[PDB]
């Protein structure tokens, strides 16, 4: 129920996405991936016992917030997680069938807010990745 889980199929070498998914400059390009939000600055240091800070606010500047925490453990192509001030639990498990990488991330929803709205939210942004790859137009492929 509350253990909302989402997944996305990405066609790229684990080593390639790892760099992109960790590169801060890249995130600042599609951060939130919504026009009702912007990223005037962001910071991230991939390292154990290290901390990060992401500055983001609504375009109208009506709402403002900053995400920060500390990495409990970091291992190349294995598991990435961090402790959130709110005490929530977020873990990103890296797995690949063979010729396609699968990113899995669980989220801890609040009791006050309805799960349905936020559930579709995480899935919505994830869908954008699929649409991006569709840019292949021809999408031609040999056999497989």
């Amino acid at each position: 129920g509350n253990k909302i889980t989402v997944e996305v199929t990405v066609y790229a070498a684990i080593e390639k996405v790892w760099k992109y998914w960790n590169e801060p400059a890249h995130i600042m390009k599609w951060c939130q991936a919504s026009p009702e939000w912007h990223v005037p600055a962001a910071q991230n240091d991939l390292k154990a016992g290290g901390t990060f800070t992401t500055t983001m606010a609504a375009k109208d500047g009506s709402m403002s917030f900053d995400f920060g925490g500390v990495y409990d453990q970091v291992k190349t192509n294995d598991l990435i997680e961090y402790t959130i001030g709110d005490g929530r639990k977020v873990r990103i498990v890296f797995t690949h069938t063979g010729d396609t990488t699968n990113i899995v991330e669980s989220f801890d929803p609040e009791e006050t807010n309805p799960r349905e709205l936020q559930q579709s939210g995480w899935q919505a942004i994830l869908n954008s990745f699929k649409s991006y790859t569709e840019n292949n137009l021809e999408h031609h492929h040999h056999h497989h």
